[PDB]
């Protein structure tokens, strides 16, 4: 019993964690076989910042400008190159902790659990969503950037994230590990603005699904709806659009449940016209979107990463 | 900026799960130096559970008995001895990662990580709050039991908690390292219910702080209040009283925000008194009670 938010165990990703430094700037970088990757304004200067040609700040700086440290060692830097806004250090050894990995893109409404570290030591992980307008409400300070978020499918890490800035809402904006940043953002220090955010419907169902699980029943009624009335009714409140291919995903659930898809979507509906009446979900005052039907079987089946 | 429920990065950790086996039952052991730290109810049977008789029950077992496995190793168990509700088994190798690591037992209102485990792999790591009434709110299942709470500030895991069982209401009891249950709980199966529990007064207003460092200041008045006064009014709304101790605690968060205590003390008087609105205090509805002063200055400052 009980439903926390939880994020995956992080050793996997602490032991590619390491700090670069690119003359007064300092940061985080990954340390996959032999490359760090970083975010590409660790080369700039807070004049280049302002408008920065990232390919002429490169071709000034030699190897011996990147000062990688893993743990107390010094790596080498044997070579330097730009991949969209990551750079990515050639060094002179493989690190011996890489895990087996991938590069994944994740869609908004995925969440992944974030490492958040300082001078490439790790200092916490939450689990967050990657939301639809593109940003993440991670926790960040200052030489946050290069902590990366992850998933692990099986045994194999799937690095999504990669922390580049705070905008000034003091919500965060990133990339993916090929250097393509999640939403209309650019790696400048100029005004940058998220677009209005939604709720990620699906997530909240999912959500739904695991307080019935825990034995939260109260939100539960004898009604259902067409998907489309339903869209009409969330398009109404800032929620994301469900789609059948929603509907699907939360198919397992409804089955372990007795509860239908459509048949939550009247209990959403009716929490959204109405609110909780002082009553609370999993502890909850508000509905909760930063778990996903992937996320809630996991949690309610014990599903483990040796 | 921004305010998470934050664990701390559980590597260190996870290289000291191992699966722990005694019979028909399997759960989590920790594994440091050459010991295994277990729950010692591993060795109990279905019709021992109600009133084992732990020593009459472990003088009967062999090391054979014991079966350690460390990812796809088998560990040689060499000794076993129980301290208090934790059993602790010698084994013939040193776990090469083991961390710098020491036991500390906390008082409620303390926060840890949960690395919850399952046949000695790790699933997921969260983070939890040491109850008033001595239990905490987990997300654990069958063979949960042996998964470990810590916290990491420095270099060195503080092993703080092993879980032992889920009470009928869906919480949580487990000891400390050392065996001993936080709260008037038992290693048995008769019914045991934790007394009613209360919110963590220091903590909620620890998270005040946190939301005004972020920038909100909706819930801010011009009041003050006295602690006593404080007192008798969060009582009625079933919050744990708030001590000099933790006036004093406070005195950081004070300092920095420019909002003295007892000032923030009348902000969560009108809180509980008018709810929120339709407002929010840094993402949430409710008022959270499970971010120490020391997690709000570790997160807001670094
Ligand atoms: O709207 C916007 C943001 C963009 O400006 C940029 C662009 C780029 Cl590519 C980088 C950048 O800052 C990099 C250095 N940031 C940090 O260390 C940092 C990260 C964090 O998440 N939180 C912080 C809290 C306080 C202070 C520092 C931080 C700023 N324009
Ligand atoms: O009120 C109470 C509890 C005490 O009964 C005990 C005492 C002892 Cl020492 C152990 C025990 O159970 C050990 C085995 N528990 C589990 O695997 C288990 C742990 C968990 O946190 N959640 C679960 C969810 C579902 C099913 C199993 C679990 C039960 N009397
Ligand atoms: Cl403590």
């Amino acid at each position: 019993s009980g439903f926390r938010k939880m994020a995956f165990p992080s050793g996997k990703v602490e032991g590619c964690m390491v700090q670069v430094t690119c003359g007064t700037t300092t940061l985080n970088g990954l340390w996959l076989d032999d490359v760090v990757y970083c975010p590409r304004h660790v080369i700039c200067t807070s004049e280049d910042m302002l408008n920065p040609n990232y390919e002429d700040l490169l071709i000034r700086k030699s190897n011996h400008n990147f000062l990688v440290q893993a743990g107390n060692v010094q790596l080498r830097v044997i070579g330097h190159s730009m991949q969209n806004c990551v750079l990515k250090l050639k060094v002179d050894t493989a690190n011996p902790k890489t895990p087996k990995y991938k590069f994944v893109r994740i869609q908004p409404g995925q969440t992944f659990s974030v490492l958040a570290c300082y001078n490439g030591s790790p200092s916490g992980v939450y689990q967050c969503a990657m939301r639809p307008n593109f940003t993440i409400k991670g926790s960040f300070l200052n030489g946050s950037c290069g902590s990366v978020g992850f998933n692990i499918d099986y045994d194999c890490v799937s690095f999504c994230y990669m922390h580049h800035m705070e905008l000034p809402t003091g919500v965060h904006a990133g990339t993916d590990l090929e250097g393509n940043f999640y939403g209309p953002f650019v790696d400048r220090q100029t005004a940058q603005a998220a677009g209005t955010d939604t709720t990620i419907t699906v997530n909240v169902l999912a959500w739904l699904y695991a307080a019935v699980i825990n034995g939260d029943r109260w939100f539960l009624n004898r009604f259902t709806t067409t998907l489309n009335d339903f869209n009409l009714v969330a398009m109404k409140y800032n929620y994301e659009p469900l789609t059948q291919d929603h509907v699907d995903i939360l198919g397992p659930l409804s089955a372990q449940t007795g509860i239908a898809v459509l048949d939550m979507c009247a209990s959403l509906k009716e929490l959204l016209q109405n609110g909780m009446n002082g009553r609370t979900i999993l502890g909850s005052a508000l509905l909760e979107d930063e778990f996903t039907p992937f996320d809630v079987v996991r949690q309610c089946s014990g599903v483990t990463f040796q």
